[PDB]
């Protein structure tokens, strides 16, 4: 009954979710009523540094994207979108051990889950690009 990184994952992303609907709330709060007994220990831990993570990183993860971006803005993304692009940067540079594959079609099944086949190709465009400029020298190999 180890937690998957899937499922880890996944709780990371709900909490940005709501906290689109929920900005006077502090992130890590909003994870914490998604983590319950379901979760292992690891998965708790992880999705936790995730949290702080982008929530440290905030500015300079979205920035980033941005720098991608032209038809459509940060902003006018869907909820969705915009978030699977936060988590799957925020990813992509500061936890190393994940090749960029996984960070990629992890990011992808997450945006066709909650939008469409067209979220997906779109998601998979920005990341794509975002990760053959910034993937960190670790995950060359």
């Amino acid at each position: 009954m180890k937690t998957p990184r899937r499922r880890m994952r996944l709780a990371v992303f709900k909490a940005l979710f709501q906290h689109e609907f929920r900005r006077d709330e502090d992130l890590e709060q909003i994870l914490e009523e998604i983590l319950d007994e379901t979760y292992d220990k690891k998965a708790k831990e992880d999705a936790r540094r995730y949290i702080r993570g982008i929530k440290e990183n905030l500015s300079m993860i979205d920035d980033l994207i941005s720098r991608y971006l032209e038809k459509w803005s940060l902003n006018r993304l869907s909820v969705v979108d915009r978030n699977v692009l936060r988590l799957a940067t925020y990813e992509l540079l500061f936890e190393k051990d994940i090749p960029i594959e996984v960070t990629i079609d992890e990011a992808i099944e997450i945006a066709k889950r909650y939008g469409t086949e067209n979220s997906g190709k779109f998601v998979n465009g920005i990341l794509d690009r975002i990760a053959k400029e910034h993937a960190p020298k670790e995950k060359f190999e």
